[PDB]
């Protein structure tokens, strides 16, 4: 019935922060349409929606456990230039990655293994699909330049 | 190009206010499907992502615009029983009611029309769908008691 | 090719009267659509049609007999409670039946026997489907209470 | 919630005055039937159904905004020539017209733009459709005559 | 049955421009095709084609207020390069939107509230489509150079 | 390559007078459509497409023999009864198709061939289709009277 | 039957030069798929085979006309370069529009009217297609660099 104040109370904290993802990449995704690169705004389109489906999870498992979820985001860090937006989503996906293997190492030691399992499956989204296509871009930019990059992302 | 700074601070005035609609909406329609009640939750979820649109109508016209989008959403006050979270969603959509009224007589007295009938459209909306499905429930819980209308919730 | 006056009369008597029946079931309908209730909204604005068709087939008879119609409708007084407005139409529905029954009577005693079964057709409807059905509404608020009533005409 | 008293009472003047509409189009279609122009029939009866939609908009927009609904017809003046019969209905819409117009000044006066809005959709359908029709039914007349006219209304 | 004077005026000042628009997007859309930029070619295509049925509905309201149209479009100045097209395209664009703005308030002010309503979707189309597009097209040209843009036009 | 002045100059000649044709058929077309006379309608709007295209094939030509078109319409000069229209479209098309004609043999005497058999084939339009209908309309006319032949065009 | 021998000897000089056009574009063509640009290899391939229609045509009317067709084709210049490729294939193509041209003028001289007609439609493929897309990639290599070009030729 009721889960560990300490890992409802992280749950929380990680809730924030999958909040605030999803209204960055809610702003990014319309600049980068608003300058036309279509590719960037379904991109970025879909990894908002995504978020919102993450932080559904972190919700519904407060709830379960009963807790009352913290619904402010945390602060958002937009940038003004592709390469700046790329590197200011590429170190919010660094933030959490760190947040959720601390997380999944905290559920172990609270025996919480559902919550663990949660938080797992959000770890390996944000690894091998956000911050590595994230990677890829900058990567891509160093290699073709910012002009053609930016002209493929149309 | 470029609209007046006062249209643009009352859209961005607007739009964290309907990021915070959505976050209320996030909740109160998780609290209704944890609590079972399912029909409540289906409503509630279409409502966010409604919002989560007029948002983006918001988000995108400000661009448009050259201004700068303002993202934190407002204070959010959930409830804790399905007749305070209704009444709290009432409250909710009379005070956005009355801002996009107001924001609807700003853009006709500096000229912008089509901010205007973007307008137009969400407080179309607002009173039409959301305030009045919202006082609907009210009025059946008055006249079918609380028991009876919950029951039909599930 | 013309009518008899006194059946030409009593045609334009009912059709006023049907025209009211129409508006009452109009407005009937459209309030129990805003309090909520689908089912009595479905089967009021049904009746509004049934209404008009029956309104249509007399102004049609008038004509046919070198008659002029007469379009103003009867004065109708809706209720303000759904007990009430159940009672309201059952009330009208009475008179309807009485009329009709009348009429019938008329047309039979001046050889008018294609205006007679036009009249019991509709004389029919206002027995086995109209009154039917109020009457058993009535039936089932006395047996279930009306706040069960109102919960299944969600 | 609550409208504005005024505008309440406006709207129930274009309801009575659009019910007249209904119940006009409703003679005049069901002459033109008796006499055999089709046409002329398909064309008012469908005007009959589209003043029941406007009707039927007004009636709910009274009934949101808590008022109630005056449901009593104005009078109406049908024609007992084809050519009466268009003229009466093109003063009709011409009087229509007019008084749309002033609510529709009249709702921006009191900040209800939903109200507006509603009107203004009614006031194209009534100058753009219904208006322009009869204009051409009339000048076709004038050009082709009567004579000729009649029998393409066949 | 006749419009006012001066919005009739009003609409022949906007129909002309229109007409001149349609025949600028005529001949920047086939100087595209002929140097091989189909991807230009097609949109400045679909947006004649616009130009046309904006301008098709000032000359039927023209009429139908019982006035005269103007046929005789504005000149126009066409560049000779993409960029000068460009900014011709956007020079207009931008005299279209205030042309516009102004109509509407012209409209309001004579109360001729559906002339008002023809303006508001060619001002939104104006904004919201062309000088966005076009916008769009002028920034992309100075992040990624006009030899990759052009090369993406192809 | 480029093509010979004369050729190139003539082509912007026979240009300016189909952007005037177009123009010619679209103000016709509309007025026999506000008048209610759908087949004249449907009938001139086809002839402003083939207008419209028929001054696509000289731009195009224009351009490809490296010159410059020329946009600016000639003057129109409609009528205002449905017999002084028709008379006026024929007239039109008399000019043009002595214009087009002069043409081909000023394209034959310069031996640029394919830009006669562009000129060629509008000139079969001219007068297998466009005139020879005109001429139709206008006999037709003469033998069953206008008041007929309007009817027959609604 | 048989043709003049000077209209003969003429389409056997075309002949001979069209059979070297359908070779030099097999070489372009083969050496533009082993380069890996694709899509020259596609465009220069299809005008192969249409030079080769293009011989079809006049072979089989130099035959139908009684004469004997000169098969050894024309001395061909291919190029090394895709800049070279291009101004070779563009400088085949003025020389046999200037002998097409030719060519019609004598078939119009001595009243042979089908072999001028088969001329006029390869005189028309040649400047409308053929000559008309090298120009078009001439232009495109100036506007946006060799580079560019090439790439989107892959």
């Amino acid at each position: 019935m009721q889960g560990h104040p300490e890992v409802i109370d992280y749950l929380n904290t990680l809730l924030t922060g999958e909040l605030a993802a999803r209204d960055q990449y809610f702003i990014h995704s319309r600049i980068y349409e608003d300058w036309g690169f279509s590719k960037l705004y379904e991109r970025l389109n879909h990894e908002m929606e995504e978020e919102t489906q993450h932080a559904d999870a972190l919700l519904r498992r407060i709830l379960l456990l009963e807790g009352t979820p913290r619904m402010r985001p945390d602060d958002i860090h937009p940038g003004t230039t592709v390469p700046e937006m790329l590197e200011a989503d590429l170190k919010l996906e660094r933030h959490v990655r760190a947040a959720l293997a601390k997380g999944i190492a905290l559920c172990e030691q609270h025996k919480d293994f559902v919550s663990r399992d949660i938080l797992l499956a959000q770890l390996r989204d944000t690894e091998e699909d956000h911050a590595y296509w994230l990677e890829q871009q900058l990567g891509l930019i160093a290699r073709i330049g910012l002009e053609n990059y930016l002209q493929s992302q149309m």
